[PDB]
């Protein structure tokens, strides 16, 4: 049994809800919240920017030190950093950004990072300002992630379309 509430059921392991991931993280304090990161861990806009704002920029400070030591992530890669006031840990995952011309086949590699964690609160990778089709992102999620994932979808209209169209 876990703390996640109101999540709609998709498969054995994937659950979905219309929610603000910041507000959901603040309520649940999950072991892992996933950030929709870029390779530079520059959290200016999108989920990364909303999560970072909710940490009062502490996520960005920690991320800048990580990059100064380790260099950029790979597209499709991830790192585990603090969850600050939102979660125990934040898994920063880099999905391909279609608005930068990145290979969408890297989306499966991105979701494979989730399998290293038994339970996660996450957004749909490569959706929103990353430019991918969220229906496609949900399909790759369900077909890739084997661990228990609780997906938060910010837009109510999109949530309803994702549920209604789910095979
Ligand atoms: N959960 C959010 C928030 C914001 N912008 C977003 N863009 C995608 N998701 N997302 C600002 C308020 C919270």
């Amino acid at each position: 049994v876990n703390s996640f509430s109101g999540y709609l059921k998709l498969t054995d392991n994937v659950y979905i809800k219309n929610a603000d991931i910041v507000e959901e993280a603040k309520k649940v304090k999950p072991t892992v919240v996933v950030n929709a990161a870029n390779v530079y861990l520059k959290h200016g806009g999108g989920v990364a920017g909303a999560l970072n704002k909710a940490t009062n920029n502490a996520m960005q400070v920690e991320s800048d030190d990580y990059i100064a030591t380790n260099g950029p992530l790979k597209v499709g890669g991830s790192c585990v950093l603090s969850g600050h006031n939102l979660a125990k840990h934040c898994l920063h995952v880099v999905g391909p950004n279609v608005n930068k011309g990145e290979d969408i086949q890297l989306l499966k590699s991105a979701y494979e990072n989730f399998n290293q964690h038994e339970v996660l609160l996450a957004p749909l990778l490569s959706a929103g300002i990353f430019g991918a089709d969220p229906i496609h992102s949900l399909r790759v999620c369900v077909d890739t992630v084997r661990t228990n994932v609780y997906l938060a979808v910010f837009d109510k209209n999109l949530y309803d379309k994702l549920v209604s169209s789910f095979l």
